[PDB]
């Protein structure tokens, strides 16, 4: 399919500081993708897919969310 | 480079139908942080990131999605 399918072919495994994140996307698992997908947009203009099951990823997404909620 | 929201949604809905979450931080495109959630029914609602109930709903969805 085109729209109904997983959006990530691979995830970025190298940990980085949430300060480089400007946008976050969280797509829960369901009919169109067996797994939850997390895509972040960096200030370098890159769109990265992250592993939602990785602890550092969860902490990084948490820190960005709280900061954005303060702006 | 514009805002994705005109007005924020305040009417009651069941969070359990949220299937996707989007958070765009403020900057050159939009002065305020924007929070957009996609409901199963396809609807897209803009929520106020400054409201405490909103922050709780977003948090709960995130943890649930991370459990999959």
């Amino acid at each position: 399919a085109k729209e109904c399918r997983c959006q990530c072919i691979k995830t970025y495994s190298k940990p980085f500081h949430p300060k480089f994140i400007k946008e976050l996307r969280v797509i829960e698992s369901g009919p169109c993708c067996a797994n939850t997908e997390i895509i972040v947009k960096l200030s370098d203009g890159r769109e990265l897919c992250l592993d939602p099951k990785e602890n550092w990823v969860q902490r990084v997404v948490e820190k960005f969310l709280k900061r954005a909620e303060n702006s």
